[PDB]
């Protein structure tokens, strides 16, 4: 029992992470055999991130601007190259810790692990929800640029986010590993600001199935709701709509707990109209939605 | 910018977990130079748990009753002790893997990453606080027994908990790695449950300083408070006394903000007495006590 913000081990993308330094500005990269991942800003100087022209500053950098270290080892770069927002810098020696791997961009609603990391080194690792706004609510400080987000599944690694800023309100925007990026953000300095976000649905039912799951059952009703009448409540909440196959999706979870998908659609709706009046559900006097049906499925295996 | 519950990352402890088997029990180990600890319920049959003498079910047991298995690499077990609630399985290989490392026993408030096992396989990594009644809230399934806790400071990794047994208010009870239980909780089968629990407070204040560093101000005022009547009301809501080595300890989070520690506990009265009415702090509805000072200090550092 017990239901926590779970990370994926962080172990196989440590082992990736090495230090990137252009200029005066050194941020993180991913070094997958012999090439290094990187954000492309790396080369912007500040006298020229108002309207950068990235291929400007790529033509006159040479292989010997890069300095990459791995540990207390310095990578040779052989090659640079732009992919989009992202550098690929190749260097001359294959990484003996690359774990199988695949670049995969996911959908608003996803979750991932990010390995925080400066100057190549990983700091911590947590759990972040792609927002429905591309935005990302994550904890990055200055030089964590190029640490990675992640999931895991079997043994290869499923990289899916690259960092890249902090927007004003103190969320964050980033690249797939193609580097292209999530959202309407781009890697000059605009006044650019998240968009509206909306609450991600199908993840908060899961999370009730999480709660019922663990014996925490005092929102549940006999009611039942039409699909139709939930999301016209949703809307009026700023709920996203509710799919039929957001309800295929819960299947496994309303299976193992008894309880129909549009059953706990009438839960939920009385918890938008009425609040929880001082109760909370898994430790939260909100309602969560940065845990999707597989999160609780793969952490409440069995209850 | 941004606060998140972040935990260490696992890598090094990922190299140290097996899977041990004795009858039709399997559970995890930690393995470290030589020496393999695990769980010591693990020789216990469900025909002995009401009344396990360990000691007798371990004179019976032989060296070749323990299978331990290291990915798909069986190690022969050449001795076998007990140190109170944990064995140690001498084995004939020495881990390659042993990264340097401390047993070290925490305090009730401080925090620790448990890195999630099943079959000497890790599943997730997140951050715990030990409680002031000595239980963890955690997520631990069967088979996740010798699941262990840690921080880590420099590249050592201080090893803080094993997991042993979930309490019937789902919350988590286990050792440190000597083998001592933390709490009053036994390893046989009693009506043993949690005593009763308090909110920590320094953590709650060191909270309140990560989210004034966050942008988050709204719950500020002018008011100060003296330390006896912020204890007097943090007693009448199951709050732990602050104490002037906690007032300390808030130092440098107070500096940096400028907002003196009693400063902040008037905030934290307010608070107390009135609720939020509807607003949030770093996205939580209720007051956190799962971050320590450090724990702020070394995400926020520098805002
Ligand atoms: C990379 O390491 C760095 C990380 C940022 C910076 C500090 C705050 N939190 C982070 O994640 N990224 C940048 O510095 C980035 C480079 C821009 C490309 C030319 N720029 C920003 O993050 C912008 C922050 C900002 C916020 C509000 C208004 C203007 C700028
Ligand atoms: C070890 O892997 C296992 C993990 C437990 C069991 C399932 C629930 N969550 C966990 O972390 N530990 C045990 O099975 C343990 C062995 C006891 C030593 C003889 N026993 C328990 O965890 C007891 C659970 C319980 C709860 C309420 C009433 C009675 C028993």
């Amino acid at each position: 029992s017990g239901f926590r913000k779970m990370a994926f081990p962080s172990g196989k993308v440590e082992g990736c992470m090495v230090q990137v330094t252009c200029g005066t500005t050194t941020l993180n990269g991913l070094w997958l055999d012999d090439v290094v991942y990187c954000p492309r800003h790396v080369i912007c100087t500040s006298e020229d991130m108002l309207n950068p022209n990235y291929e400007d500053l790529l033509i006159r950098k040479s292989n010997h601007n890069f300095l990459v270290q791995a540990g207390n080892v310095q990578l040779r770069v052989i090659g640079h190259s732009m992919q989009n927002c992202v550098l690929k810098l190749k260097v001359d020696t294959a990484n003996p810790k690359t774990p199988k791997y695949k670049f995969v961009r996911i959908q608003p609603g996803q979750t991932f692990s990010v390995l925080a990391c400066y100057n190549g080194s990983p700091s911590g690792v947590y759990q972040c929800a792609m927002r429905p706004n591309f935005t990302i609510k994550g904890s990055f400080l200055n030089g964590s640029c190029g640490s990675v987000g992640f999931n895991i599944d079997y043994d290869c690694v499923s990289f899916c986010y690259m960092h890249h800023m902090e927007l004003p309100t103190g969320v964050h925007a980033g690249t797939d590993l193609e580097g292209n990026f999530y959202g309407p953000f781009v890697d000059r300095q605009t006044a650019q600001a998240a968009g509206t976000d909306t609450t991600i649905t199908v993840n908060v039912l899961a999370w009730l199935y999480a709660a019922v799951i663990n014996g925490d059952r005092w929102f549940l009703n006999r009611f039942t709701t039409t699909l139709n009448d939930f999301n016209l409540v949703a809307m009026k909440y700023n709920y996203e709509p509710l799919t039929q196959d957001h309800v295929d999706i819960l299947g496994p979870l309303s299976a193992q707990t008894g309880i129909a998908v549009l059953d706990m659609c009438a839960s939920l709706k009385e918890l938008l109209q009425n609040g929880m009046n001082g109760r909370t559900i898994l430790g939260s006097a909100l309602l969560e939605d940065e845990f999707t049906p597989f999160d609780v499925v793969r952490q409440c295996s069995g209850v």
